């Protein structure tokens, strides 16, 4: 029936008739040729096409409900004084609950980010992080959840410190503008300038010094793939970044970063996100300990992210030269954090959105952003 207050009863328990909740549903933005949607949430063939691909949106419901449900629990509790390990630990055992994992059918579709000020992605403790969250910081949540590899790729940020309030207004409006403008037929370099626009239309104030919040520009959305975190096109946030279209039954991640820095992030800090190369295909392996990493790999995560944490709860130990092997093959790739110049403050809003026939549905959609 109903879920018990921390979140425990699986999103599947909660609606035995196999069907969940849709996100915002909106109808696609007018173009300049009697292109709009006020037709396509109304056609019959369209209606069709999109009724046809009913179980994979169901799909990726399924994970969008898990995702609000964590989330939501997840801002109850989290506290500066808490350790980031602690933190990703208490969050991570709700999603696996909440989203039934089950090998690569259900699951967690990436580590969870807890990225710290000045520091915008990929950041999660490895074993030992004896890291704590503080007053002052501001943390980007990005977790994921995915259903036969329907992904949901959702971030939201968290603070104490009401300072730094107009600059996640200043994203969260940046990220719902590039929400609005996308959708069927619609150039990707458009969306990006349109972000932009809004980005830097807020100037913030931050113990005594004032900034036109900056778009990270070398940070950006992206198409999502079955078990494919990044598909292949690319949602920029800024200006002239490719006149590509999106297109019809495409899932897209829009996701914007702020920055009071310079607008520009590089790798630092130790390397905790990995994930395989979904180019690369079957390599044949006869080192020990490298074959054996390789095997968990594939059974445990295929195509999907992972990182050292994950690896340490299945039981493995001394893997660190293994995976560096794998990563040195290409194989595996390393996904470092990225982080903007010291002293500066980063801050992230995500969403996941299906271009469907009829519409344009803001799957990951909540009551709280
Ligand atoms: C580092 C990722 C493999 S783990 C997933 C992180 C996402 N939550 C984040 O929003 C994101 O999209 N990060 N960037 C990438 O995943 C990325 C960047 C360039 C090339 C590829 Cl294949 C993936
Ligand atoms: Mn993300
Ligand atoms: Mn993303």
């Amino acid at each position: 029936k109903v879920q018990t207050d921390p979140p425990s009863v699986p999103i599947c328990d909660l609606y035995p008739n196999g069907v969940f909740p849709k996100g915002q549903e909106c109808e696609y933005p007018p173009t300049q040729d009697g292109r709009t949607a006020a037709w396509r949430t109304t056609s019959e063939e369209k209606k069709a096409l999109d009724q046809a691909s009913e179980e994979i949106w169901n799909d990726f419901r399924e994970a969008a409900e898990a995702h609000r449900q964590v989330r939501k629990y997840v801002m109850s509790w989290i506290k500066p004084g808490m350790t980031m390990i602690e933190i990703c630990e208490k969050l991570e055992d709700c999603s696996r609950k909440l989203i039934k994992e089950n090998g690569l059918n259900a699951g967690l579709a990436f580590p969870t980010g807890c990225s710290l000020n000045n520091c915008a992605a990929h950041y999660t403790p490895n074993a030992g992080d004896t890291t704590v969250l503080q007053y002052d910081d501001i943390c980007k949540i990005d977790f994921g959840t995915h259903i036969s590899g329907r992904i949901i790729d959702c971030a939201f940020t968290v603070t104490f410190n009401p300072k730094y309030d107009t600059l996640l207004k200043a994203v969260k409006d940046a990220t719902n503008t590039g929400i609005k403008c996308a959708g069927i037929d619609v150039r990707l370099c458009d969306v990006g300038e349109a972000i932009q626009e809004v980005m830097e239309s807020y100037e913030v104030e931050i113990d005594g010094k004032t900034y036109q919040v900056k778009p990270i520009r070398n940070l950006n959305g992206h198409s999502i793939g079955q078990y494919r975190i990044h598909a292949g096109k690319t949602v920029p946030i800024i200006k002239g970044g490719e006149a590509t279209r999106m297109e019809e039954g495409e899932v897209y991640a829009i996701e914007t970063f702020g920055s009071t820095g310079k607008g520009v992030v590089h790798d630092d800090m130790e390397c905790s996100h990995y994930m395989k190369n979904f180019d690369v295909g079957h390599v044949p392996i006869r080192l020990p300990r490298t074959k054996h990493l390789l095997n968990v790999i594939n059974e445990n995560f295929g195509t999907l992210a992972f990182c050292r944490r994950w690896l340490d709860r299945l039981g493995e130990s001394k893997y660190l030269m293994a995976l560096k092997n794998l990563c040195d093959l290409g194989i595996v790739d390393p996904y470092p954090p990225l982080c903007d110049i010291k002293g500066s403050y980063t801050a992230q809003f995500e969403h996941t959105i299906l271009l469907r026939p009829t519409c344009k549905e803001v799957v990951s959609r909540g009551d709280d952003y």
